[PDB]
């Protein structure tokens, strides 16, 4: 069908899906391939000792998640075969910079060969995690469902702690002598050795302590979340004439979700429905998944928590809960959806709502020490208001009607009409000007200024239309104004929010703008 009419040009509609399923399972696998790693040498004993240690760990690790990290010890060979080496006790740990210690392992005698080693290689598997700022608040929160503006931000705004891992390795060599005392295998005793014509004894067993430590093991962890993009994921909302679209009832679209957290263990996809306006509804569906064999050759299972949210914004940006949905998953094994169902209620104040998912969960080590991880990911979603739009469907169809028909001056009168609309649009963006100057608001300012241009490209479009003789131009007049209304309509959305507290949705409402501005003006000459 059209672009006109529909608008089947936008990008975001061609993007709708009956069904959010497979391309949640997709977006999940191709987001989790953006988080592979491979291992990397974080660093080593010194290179002498009865042991040389190797500590291994991955390349990359986002934000706060938990990460396999492997130890490898050599035995190297000895000048007497039975000088074997003997591990007692391995203890491996995260140490902060202020000698702070956490997630302590330890392997007792018990994991190593009675006999000891010699020429031989060791390698031991564990988990470990960084320090945790967030983490008992983002578990209250998801019990409670209590999230304030200030937790909220502070989950955007905290970063990653410096820290390193250190090993240690206990244990004694055996020594051993020939006794010269000894002629013939059958007088050497039992414990003893003959071995090149001499026999040989165990003389003395010598206590080594070997440790090891990396060196700016924090420096694999990345705060940007940029990496994390789906291809195709959408921002933002259609524009609000996508209320009355029999077409796009029941559709879905992946949105692009901002993370923080826990984000190479498991990931959140977030598929919803393309359009969100106060006193609306829209659909929300959550896969949670666990990120595949990234703990790889460890294997800890993974189990429980989550609470999605919608979180109504106050004007001045307080925030309260508003519709949520809680439970428990157990062992998230395989990919869960989750649903839930927004009404944007518009009451006086009200100035948007954002959508959150937050998931607390435990990492269960080996050696039974549980490790609790989060994720925080919220879906680029913008709540619009009703912005009354000028070039309703029905009346563009109207009008490219009149136009097969002739009408040339009925075309004409409707022009002037809507133009009046327009200006009239253009009249209350200049309010929002007007107070965005006074507060000293840039953003605002810029916001606002983008509106005005928007709707006054638009009424210039109108213009142009009513005189065009060729079909495909007329055509392509009404929609570069139906685009610049749309953009406008975003502008305003922009400029609102961000005079009340709101810049991060902001910024998003004036993105799509410039989106839907430049689609716009592929129409124009």
């Amino acid at each position: 069908m059209n672009a006109t009419i529909n608008d089947d040009d936008i990008d975001d509609v061609k993007k709708a899906l009956d069904h959010a399923t497979q391309a949640a399972h997709k977006a999940a696998a191709e987001l989790t391939a953006k988080l592979r790693s491979d291992f990397v040498e974080y660093g080593n004993g010194g290179t002498a000792g009865q042991v040389l240690i190797h500590i291994y760990g991955p390349g990359l690790i986002y934000g706060f998640s938990a990460f396999p990290v492997q130890i490898r010890l050599e035995i190297p060979n000895q000048p007497v075969p039975f000088n074997k080496v003997h591990i007692t006790e391995v203890t491996a740990y995260v140490i902060d910079e202020n000698n702070r210690t956490y997630w302590t392992r330890v392997w007792n005698s018990s994991t190593f060969r009675q006999g000891g080693y010699i020429a031989d290689t060791l390698d031991l598997v564990t988990v470990m995690k960084a320090p945790d700022p967030l983490v008992y608040q983002i578990r209250d929160a998801i019990v409670t469902g209590q999230i304030s503006r200030e937790l909220y931000d502070k989950i955007w705004n905290t970063s990653t702690t410096h820290f390193e891992i250190r090993v240690i390795v206990k244990g004694y060599q055996e020594a051993w002598k020939t006794d010269s005392s000894v002629s013939n295998q059958s007088s050497c005793p039992s414990d003893g050795h003959w071995y090149e014509d001499a026999c040989w004894v165990h003389d003395k067993d010598i206590d080594f302590t070997l440790k090891a430590e990396t060196t700016t093991a924090w420096g694999h962890v990345t705060g940007t979340n940029d990496v994390a993009t789906i291809d195709g994921g959408m921002l933002g909302s259609l524009p609000i004439k996508f209320l009355q679209s029999l077409d796009l009832s029941g559709k879905w679209v992946l949105y692009q979700n901002k993370y923080a957290g826990a984000l190479s263990d498991f990931i959140i996809i977030t598929a919803a429905s393309p359009v969100h306006v106060l006193n609306s509804t829209a659909m929300y569906k959550f896969l949670i998944t666990p990120n595949p064999g990234y703990f790889q050759p460890a294997n800890p299972k993974i189990s429980d928590e989550y609470r999605f949210v919608t979180l109504r914004v106050i004007e001045g940006g307080r925030m309260e809960l508003a519709d949520t949905t809680t439970g428990h998953i157990g062992d998230l094994t395989e990919p869960t959806f989750f649903g839930l169902t927004a009404h944007y209620t518009d009451a006086p104040g009200t100035l948007d709502y954002h959508a959150l998912g937050l998931v607390y969960a435990y990492v269960e080590r080996d050696d039974g020490v549980k490790i609790p991880i989060w994720l925080a990911a919220e879906p680029m979603i913008s709540v619009l208001s009703n912005t009354y739009t000028v070039m309703k469907d029905q009346d563009v169809k109207n009008l490219i009607d009149l136009y097969k028909k002739k009408d040339r001056e009925k075309i004409n009168a409707t022009t002037k009409a809507m133009i009046n609309s327009l200006q009239e649009k253009i009249d209350e963006a200049e309010q929002l000007l007007a107070k965005a100057k006074g507060m000293n608001n840039e953003n605002a300012i810029e916001y606002a200024q983008g509106a005005i241009d928007e709707y006054k490209a638009a009424i210039n479009d109108l213009q142009k239309a009513a005189q065009q003789d060729d079909y495909q131009m007329f055509l392509n007049y009404l929609n570069a104004a139906k685009k610049h209304e749309m953009a406008g309509d975003y502008y305003v959305n922009a400029a609102r929010k961000a005079l009340n507290g709101d810049l991060e949705q902001a910024k998003i409402d004036a993105e799509k703008a410039k989106e839907y501005s430049n689609l716009a003006k592929e129409y124009e000459p």
